[PDB]
């Protein structure tokens, strides 16, 4: 079928910023900032 998913770099082709641990309040999460214990964040607009 189709694919639309790509979490392994959904921050790298246009993502914001990155977290230590868990996401900010203030932004959603869009994909992995690093490979474990990491994730992207988005500043909600």
């Amino acid at each position: 079928g189709i694919i639309n998913t790509l979490q392994k770099y959904y921050c790298r082709v246009r993502g914001g910023r990155c977290a230590v641990l868990s996401c900010l309040p203030k932004e959603e999460q869009i994909g992995k900032c690093s490979t474990r214990g990491r994730k992207c964040c988005r500043r909600k607009k």
